């Protein structure tokens, strides 16, 4: 309440709720994260606003459902995949960094943004962190990917199938069949037809080889503020470089209230580790990455102690969504983390998709060793930090998040989230209703993703499930659950609360009905126009030839 | 004589007469085959009707010289090389399986057929085993080949030279020369000429890469009856899978007279072995394959003993032709077996080409431990088994084979084969005359194959010798031998029997003359029309894309 | 003086003056070369006439500056790089081999020529050793190169950049950009434009792959006299094969005065060694090659002792120019030798480029253990050997070399080289003035090569420095040195001899002025016409197809 503490918000990438020690895992070392939970409050029902990166991060920055800002797609691509695309967090949205910057906070983003970069010109930076309330940025504008690390697979394999391999197999089989029919004297094949087929194969293959050659340097690079500093990105000491930049930022601000958003690349695939962590872990390179990340967190923690800032710094730890079930190396090396008890994971709205770790420590104000089981959202951070900074909330627009501090301080027992809505990109997937004066958590599913292998935990054919069409199965009436009684979501409710369906579904359907009546009519940041590679947007660190390449970090 | 015993005919692929233990080899373990010879009769002059697979097997199935059925080519290709080709054992030919099936035998083929599959439509199966007297088929329609096993060479290298590498070298050298002449100002080369050359190179290379990609799955696959069960064929436990199918067939017929043809893939190249045999042998992976094959034979033998069928089962063991001398890995790893004393081998009519093991066991009727040195043919099985089954011989056509049982039972001392003819595919290579009341074996050569390396045992330039033109050398007068005196064929007769040439060559030339007067005028199953790949004949096990691929065996 | 001794001239390739034991190196074993220096005279200021192979060897053969014979280029290519090019030592030049052959010497060249081969027809051999005074030739017509040994790099990388990789990157980026603009609806791209781009890429790549495939066999091959004997050249026992041919030549001439030029392939890159030398050395495969070369020299030395020819054989040892500083494996493996104290090296006119070992032994006439510090040239051999053979010098043309024997015999104290000129290919680089009755060595630089990495010893961007344009920096006034006081050339003279510049530069500039007034107007053996690959000049040892390939040595 206008006391202006320092604020550090830490976001892991695809860390599952079953990964940290303090959430039940007995073999992953996260001693510094569980230190945070033991010294503070550990949220038990903390819900990301989407099970994919870009929309979850949009909602975290704005305190607003991603559909309110057109940051959720209608197509299969739910996150930005090219740095040189025009979609991004709209210029008229207000982040908590801007709210806090307007109150005199020093603001910095270290690590992953994934909310766009430029719009019309490669230097307008309309969606860049520095245009969205951050005074300093060190990190990457897009995301880590398999493709960013050579010999680690590709997130584009499904796409290569429709657009490259299958057309090229049709052309090739047509050419071989025509040549045989010609040779057997069943068909005169004009050379023009052979020419057309060879020409088409050569064009498809050239485009494909161009994509293979250029994607990593054009899309996997490090920036400081508006400049490229390493292209392609090096994984050498990556996490340590992020740690040093975050520690240095804090040291520049020991007498100035500051806001640090520390947005790790871990543990999104293309897993990696320094020499100090490699090989020595529970579940493969995944474990080394998880606990390299915990090391980095401890380094920041030890800094605040050394600098005597720990008592009046609020620290929040989360991941943007749950771990990715379908993430399996071609050699079967099991990447992706654990969501523990809960079903599903990244890219669906089963509990393992959206229930993420949520830890808050603020030693001066928040009682240590607490545990909040009430439903909270990662959109709640926006109003929490705004009030703490003395920044008024925006009054020209809806804010879906709710201040956490009355709950964190014991002034309140039940959170201000009687209804929450679970979107699958742009499509309303599930409604959550934790009724008042009640303990149960009603959860209806307008649809469910068709898990690709039988009985399997995920959608291993398309690597992620989708939200619409052939990949999904609608349910009428809505398909109801009680998350209070079974977290594992392993039995769909019907015989128990049957004398209650139509009365409680009507109050949940009206909530959705009332809800989608506040959704206005906004540009789609994921339209083809805004998703596709635009040559004039491509940032290219000057090198020899037309090559994009430098290591100004070195 | 209408006693209807069970009948098992076992055919190895390219097993040389110098390979089995019971034929003199002191380092290959064939304990189950030599068991057969010790319990039965071991033929010393058993002669395949051709030194190549397809015609030898045609003659074995029909009891008839391959030229009688148009199953011998005039070109360099002597065996079928594509499953989707229309040549095959003609529909009007009668196999011993059909003769025996018409007497109520249960009939089965396990393993290699190599006598065609379909004619006009991919499902007419006009040449398939089930249309030629077999009630059940488990195996492959074509043959094992180097190309069926990845990283094992190719039988098509000679062909790649004429059709791919040499044209592509001409185009490439023309293009480089033209570019230099253009650049030096000696010749204006229109872009159309460069375009034509590049276009032609691209087309040749695409066709070649298509062949490299598709040949194995389109031609190396397992079938049961009319259905593909594994495509491409897996070599995992291959011989054991064949053993189980053959044992199961016998077990379905313990009270029904049955005919099992067991036609191994061993020891034709693409050699292979289970884990139980790999590495532990005499002469490389060849030895492991030979004695894996002997293991399989012992398993059938032990079955008949367990089931109490051994006493009234006739068993025959042979290979389709002699071992392949010219079969040498690129790394020099010596594949192909041994023909021992005899000269030549697979694809020529020297003794090592056509003299093959021939073992018969029938404990109730055939005295154990016997040894027949009289000339016999692998065409003799057809009338042997027909009489045993009570099936009358076809009387509308010539049968060249002769019942073996009077000889096997000691009722006769000299076989009914005063003259035999040795074809090199469609061309009469050699005449054999074992005169009556005589011991010598006169063998004339109308021509001989030009062994490619000097003094070498085979034709290592084209991998096999041929039967016509540049690869051969005619001889007038016919070039005479006495196989009784030297098996090694190491000295051509002239000074010894010189006062006998013109009198005995005239009686052998009249035999050939009389012989080729019975050869009628028949379709060529090896014409280009019938040898070449026809797209509409291609069996393709349904998979994703246009790919031919399944493992319904699994 | 018409005593007709035998004469052996030994030339290493790129052996630096800091490599032999007898010149100060304490870790390279050259026991047979330093034996030569201990038994004879070791020249301290022996200067190659050029720091590149072809012109240095031209000047050695003719006793004449390379510009006098048009054997120095104006372009970046300073040596012949194709056997099938028409440039070469002009037919009107006279070598010392021809002078000596005309006096009745038996003459032989063993090893590297690098002065051309044929002119208009592949069999005119207008520039071949046998047309330039040698009666016998065993060796290579061009040079050893990285490209002659597979997996050893390429001397053409810079060229691949301008002519292949950069054009192909422009075409590829244009194609990818056009495809994206077309796809985004900003530009209709006609198929003709895509076709043109693909066609151009295919042509560039075909030419490049043709160069990669054909360069080694077409340019790296062994000859005896006018015939190819091994194509491509084998490195197996290469140095030993050269040793045997040189020893055999001597043995054919134990009673006939003979001239042996033994021109090693060592130690030019594509380094190599027999089994007897591999792995056991100071500075890598370079050391093994250097001391394999010393072994070969000892073998010739021991021969003359065995044959009792050592006392009246004059032996000379040198290398054609200094070691190559910029020669570094891609894996950083340090190839190229050491120039010791002196600056620069191969392809520049700093002292390390042109100051080479120079050893003479002639036990009957030359006092052992001597050391000549006077400036001498590798052009001095021509008149030395001519007088020894009784051959008169050519009187229709200038000879720049000067007989060494008055100096070697102690009849004279100062050499006849008051002025020498240091050419960078065709461009006068430096003037050397060792004034008379003086000890200092004045050296002016009209220009200097711009060493590519900062402070680096060489020009590592273009692998060698050049002589003109962007790679060089002119100096007015000429940039003066005193080589007597500092060999390392590490301080440019100005404050010391400042009251002497304009008076001594005017006498050195007049020397150059007077000098270039004797340079006549001659064909350029390095014109594009004479450097470029001509298809009709290509020697091709007959093989299968259009392939150039044989091992008649075997
Ligand atoms: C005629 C139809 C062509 C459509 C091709 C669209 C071009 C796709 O653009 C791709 O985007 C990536 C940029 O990050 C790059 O790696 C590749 O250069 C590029 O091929
Ligand atoms: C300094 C920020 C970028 C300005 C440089 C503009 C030129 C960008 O050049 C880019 O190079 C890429 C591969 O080399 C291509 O794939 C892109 O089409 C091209 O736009
Ligand atoms: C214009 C001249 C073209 C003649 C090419 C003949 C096509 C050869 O057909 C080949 O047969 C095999 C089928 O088993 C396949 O592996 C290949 O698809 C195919 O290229
Ligand atoms: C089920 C028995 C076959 C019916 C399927 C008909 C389609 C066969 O498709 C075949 O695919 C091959 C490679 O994919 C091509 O090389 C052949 O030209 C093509 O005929
Ligand atoms: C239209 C412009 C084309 C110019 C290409 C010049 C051809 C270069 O000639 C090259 O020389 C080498 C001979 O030793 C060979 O290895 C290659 O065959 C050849 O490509
Ligand atoms: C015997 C001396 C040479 C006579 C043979 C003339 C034919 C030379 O053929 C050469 O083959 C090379 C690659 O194969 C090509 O690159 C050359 O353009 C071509 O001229
Ligand atoms: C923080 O609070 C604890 C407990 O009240 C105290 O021991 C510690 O010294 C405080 N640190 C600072 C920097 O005030
Ligand atoms: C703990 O994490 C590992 C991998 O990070 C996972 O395999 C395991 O299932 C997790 N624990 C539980 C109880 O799920
Ligand atoms: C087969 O014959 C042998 C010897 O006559 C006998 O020992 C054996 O029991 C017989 N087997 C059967 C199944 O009749
Ligand atoms: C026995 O077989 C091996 C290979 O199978 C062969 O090398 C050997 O020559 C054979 N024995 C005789 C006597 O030929
Ligand atoms: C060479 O000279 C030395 C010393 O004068 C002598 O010992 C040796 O025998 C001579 N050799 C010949 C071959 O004359
Ligand atoms: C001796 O030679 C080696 C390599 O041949 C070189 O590294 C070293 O510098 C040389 N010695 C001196 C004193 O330069
Ligand atoms: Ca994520
Ligand atoms: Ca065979
Ligand atoms: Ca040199």
């Amino acid at each position: 309440a206008a006391s202006r503490p320092n604020i550090i918000l830490v976001m892991a990438d695809d860390l599952g709720i079953g990964d940290p020690g303090c959430y039940g895992n007995k073999t992953i070392r996260t001693p510094n994260i569980d230190r945070l939970a033991s010294g503070g409050v550990k949220l038990t029902q903390h819900l990301a606003a989407s099970p994919l990166a870009t929309p979850s991060r949009a909602a975290f920055m704005t305190g607003r459902y991603p559909v309110r800002s057109g940051m959720a797609s209608w197509s299969r691509t739910g996150v930005f995949l090219f740095t040189a695309s025009s979609g991004g967090l709209p210029t008229d949205e207000i982040t908590f960094a801007k709210l806090l910057k307007d109150q005199g906070y020093s603001t910095a983003l270290i690590g992953k943004w994934h909310l766009g970069m430029s719009c019309h010109s490669k230097t307008d930076f309309c969606h860049h962190p520095l245009h969205h309330g951050f005074n300093y940025f060190y990190g990457i504008s897009l995301t880590n990917l398999r493709d960013c690390k050579p010999g680690e697979g590709s997130v584009f394999t499904t796409g290569f199938k429709r657009l490259v391999f299958l057309p090229l197999q049709i052309v090739g089989v047509t050419l071989l069949t025509l040549a045989a029919l010609n040779c057997l004297g069943l068909l005169h094949v004009p050379l023009g037809v052979f020419f057309s087929l060879l020409f088409l194969a050569a064009l498809i293959l050239t485009l494909f080889l161009g994509f293979l050659h250029y994607f990593r340097p054009l899309n996997c690079f490090m920036m400081r503020n508006y400049e490229i500093i390493q292209q392609p990105m090096s994984y050498d000491n990556l996490t340590q470089r992020l740690t040093v930049e975050a520690a240095q930022f804090i040291q520049r601000n020991t007498e100035t209230p500051f806001l640090l958003v520390l947005s790790y690349l871990h543990v999104h695939t293309a897993l990696f580790s320094s020499k100090d962590f490699a090989g020595k872990s529970q579940h493969g390179v995944y474990g080394d990455a998880v606990e390299e990340m915990d090391w980095s967190v401890g380094q920041i923690l030890n800094l605040l102690d050394e600098l005597r800032l720990a008592n009046d710094t609020l620290i929040y730890f989360t991941s943007d969504q749950g771990a990715h079930v379908e993430e399996v190396s071609s050699k079967g090396e099991i990447h992706g983390g654990s969501n523990g008890i809960y079903k599903g994971g990244k890219a669906n709205n089963w509990e393992g998709g959206i229930r993420v770790p949520g830890i808050l420590r603020w030693p001066r104000v928040i009682q240590a060793g607490q545990k909040i089981d009430e439903p909270t959202s990662n959109m709640d951070i926006f109003p929490t930090v705004a009030k703490l900074a003395g920044a008024p909330l925006p009054e020209d627009r809806i804010i879906d998040g709710r201040d956490l501090m009355p709950l964190l301080e014991g002034k309140s027992q039940r959170s201000d989230h009687e209804f929450l809505f679970h979107y699958c990109n742009a499509y309303l997937n599930a409604v959550r209703w934790h009724p008042q004066n009640s303990t149960s958590i009603w959860k209806a599913f307008f649809f469910t993703p068709n898990f690709n292998p039988v009985g399997s935990n995920g959608c291993f054919a398309t690597h992620v499930c989708f939200c619409f069409g052939s990949y999904v199965t609608h349910h009428d009436p809505p398909l109801l659950f009680d998350i209070s009684k079974d977290p594992r979501e392993r039995n769909p409710l019907t015989p128990a609360s049957e004398p209650r369906f139509y009365e409680i579904l009507k109050v949940m359907q009206e909530a959705a009905d009332r809800h989608t009546q506040t959704l206005p009519e906004v540009p789609d940041q994921f339209s083809w126009n805004n998703f596709l590679w635009k040559p004039w947007l491509q940032l290219c660190c000057p090198s020899t030839g037309l090559s994009c390449q430098c290591d100004r970090e070195k």
